[PDB]
């Protein structure tokens, strides 16, 4: 139905609750791939003065974005694609 502006959680990357090899964004794109979906947009924010980034991600039109800066993009974009998932109700591939 409504697929404007912005959904957010308060959300961060922490690489020991997932296995070594599958990360957030890889869970996504395999999710947005067997939902025929168009893969995962990561768009970076960026406020250079404190060294911090952010990053909104469009799935399905909907855009996603932690309400929390990371201190790479990479990081940033793992925190998108929890909110993506999370805030669907989808599995991330955590460990437990
Ligand atoms: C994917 As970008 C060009 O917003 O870092
Ligand atoms: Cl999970």
């Amino acid at each position: 139905e409504d697929t404007s502006g912005v959904i957010k959680m308060a959300v961060k990357f922490d690489a020991a609750a997932y296995p070594a090899q599958i990360t957030p964004k890889m869970c996504l794109l395999e999710w947005c791939r067997r939902e025929k979906l168009a893969q995962p947009v990561y768009e970076t924010v960026q406020r250079p003065l404190d060294r911090l980034f952010s990053s909104i991600v469009t799935v399905a039109e909907q855009k996603y974005q932690s309400t929390l800066w990371d201190k790479s993009k990479k990081l940033a974009e793992q925190a998108a694609a929890i909110v993506c998932l999370r805030s669907q109700g989808l599995p991330e591939g955590r460990l437990g």
